[PDB]
Order: structure tokens, then sequence, then C-alpha cells
């Protein structure tokens, strides 16, 4: 039985954006990374939640238009998803595959309680094609 | 020992998407509605011709200033769709399509027809590993 550990992207490869940031500043950093949330750490690295694209338009989508200008007003803890799955660096590696069946990557806590890093897809899929061999 | 893309394949009419001519405003507010990374552009002819993201969107109109939203009531889709991606067919192996999806969240699958079909994706080739186990 394996765990995650080995998988895990460790978090200093991980861009993340702070709890009382502007949207159109976790907008700017979503928009240069290659993933769909970005981890919403606190200035301890405690980990609150994530924050994509999707919840930021749908938090400022008017009756008569999408107010962008909130985007420059509003930080990311009001709109962030504090509801997510989290894995420990000992969980199984079982338990951890099923979880990205539904989310493209799940955010991994030390055994602190501080944000280590995040298990994706891409790993476990880039690992996958090894055992069988590439196109 | 070989199988094939078909099988795992998601229908067209369950997949979201959008006309080269629609208003990136309108683009931006599909995507929200879905679960997916981004979304297949297709003519009225159903002709797949690239995908759209929310990224795509965002830098297309990233300016020295500011963020310039208000051309994404101007701009149509095919102004910054990519029209340079990965697809399939019914008949590709099915390790072609792992090896390809390993990169991409999704890819597109046309029929023989040249008719955008649905969409090979990795929450679908996971399920199934999932099971294998």
């Amino acid at each position: 039985q394996m765990t995650v550990k080995p998988f895990l992207i460790p978090a200093d490869k991980v861009a993340h954006v702070q709890p009382g940031n502007y949207l159109d500043h976790a907008l700017l950093v979503l928009t240069k990374t290659g993933y769909s949330a970005i981890p919403v750490l606190d200035t301890s690295y405690k980990l609150h939640g994530l924050i994509s694209m999707t919840m930021m338009m749908d938090a400022i989508l008017g009756l008569e238009r999408i107010e962008f200008e909130r985007l420059e007003t509003m930080k990311v803890e009001e709109v962030m998803n504090r509801n997510i799955p989290r894995l420990r660096l000992d969980d199984s590696l079982m338990k951890a595959v099923g979880l990205i069946v539904n989310h493209p990557f799940v955010c991994v806590e030390n055994d602190d309680g501080y944000f280590a890093g995040i298990f994706t897809r891409r790993e476990v899929l880039k690992q996958l094609n090894k055992q069988l061999h590439r196109p």
C-alpha cells in the first residue's frame, strides 16, 4: 500500500495566493499558472481553500452585466471555496486516486497542518502511461 | 490488448460548446457554468475549429496599464481560440489517447465524417483505472 508522499509536487513549486489579495491579483496569477484553481494560503502557510476563475466570474455576474469593476475591490477570501478535499502526506494511495477522479488535483497538508503540496491527475496519469508505454 | 477510443467517448450533446463567431463575454459566460477547463469551438456545420479557455480570454486583454475587460463584449471567439489543438478519431489507439491526456485534461474527437463527436477525458480514464483497482 503506497502513500501520497511519493507523487506529491512540493508547495515551493506551486503558485498560491493570500486570502486578502484582491481578485484581480488572483486573476493575474491564475492566467499565468497552468492549473484550474490555486491554493489559498495565509501568512502561516495554512491552506484556506481554492479559487478559480469560475469562482470569481460567478461572484460578479450581475443581472445587466458582468460587474468587472468589483475584481479590484473584492478579496479572494470572499470568493474562494473552503469545502475542499485535503490529503495527508501519509494517506493511502488508494484514497488519493479516488479523489483525483473527481478533482483535477488535491491539496496535501503536512502532518503538522501546513500546506505541503499537491496531488495531481497528470502525475498519476504520467506513471500510468509508462506502465503501458507511450504514443 | 489494444482497446480503442470509442468506449470512453463522451457524446458531443453532453458537452457544452461555442462558435467562432460568438463574443468572448458569451464564451466567458458558458465556461462559468461548466466544470471543464475549456470548451470546443464548433462552427454551425458542427466542425471543430479549436478550443477556448478563460485563461486565453484574460491573456488577450492583459494590458500594460490595466486589464481591458470591455473588449470581451467586442472580440469574437475566433480572435483568441487555440486553433492548434490535438484531435482524435473514434478509431485511434487507446495508448495514443492516454499519452495525449497526460498533457491535456481532455481531447476532442471527430468521427470519420470529420464532425465533432465528443471528448476523451482524464476523469473517464481515471474512473476506469480506479475500478481496475
